[PDB]
């Protein structure tokens, strides 16, 4: 059961802010990437109190950043179909009926740092390799929670060399690429 136990209580100190907790029980081997009943991960709730110091920690530990929350209850946010992420967004408090079924299944780390508009904890996971195009259940990327402002603009960067970094890891070989062969499929 030590091993079941440690990983509950790095999940219980994440949550509870306290870093020297989460630093003493990564050490001893618990999981890094263990998820607590209720869905989330140690990144994730680290995330949620907007603790970029935690997050740290738990990347150099190997969180996977891309991991999905698997809380699944489905709610309905009106008196069917996914509500939009404006609305989503206004539905959990923050600034800014067909359509009204919200869940946070899927939602990565990256995905709560947006919302929380958390600009340090948002760079933290993009260096540490948290996927921008990663969507949740309900189809929605991080950059679809954004406010506009400094992590809006980060995000559009990332997207943008993210994409990049991957074309670049599946290029096909090819020798010679003539100009005559833009013309041709």
């Amino acid at each position: 059961a030590a091993a079941s136990n440690k990983d509950a209580a790095l999940l219980e100190a994440a949550r509870a802010n306290n870093m020297q907790e989460v630093s003493r029980l990564l050490s001893e081997g618990a999981d890094v990437n263990a998820k607590h009943r209720l869905g989330w991960t140690a990144l994730m709730v680290a995330a949620i109190n907007r603790n970029n110091s935690v997050v740290q920690v738990l990347l150099a530990a190997g969180a996977d950043p891309n991991l999905g929350d698997d809380f699944s209850s489905v709610y309905k946010t009106a008196k069917n179909q996914w509500t939009s992420a404006l609305e989503f967004r206004r539905w959990l408090g923050l600034p800014a009926r067909l359509n009204n079924r919200a869940s946070f299944k899927g939602c990565t780390a990256l995905h709560y740092a947006v919302l929380a508009d958390d600009y340090r904890t948002v760079k933290e996971l993009l260096d540490g390799g948290a996927n921008p195009l990663q969507r949740n259940e309900m189809g929605h990327t991080p950059l679809d929670y954004a406010r506009e402002g400094e992590v809006m603009k980060l995000l559009r960067t990332s997207e943008a060399k993210y994409q990049e970094k991957q074309r670049k890891r599946e290029a096909e070989e090819r020798r010679r690429f003539p100009l005559e062969q833009r013309l041709k499929e």
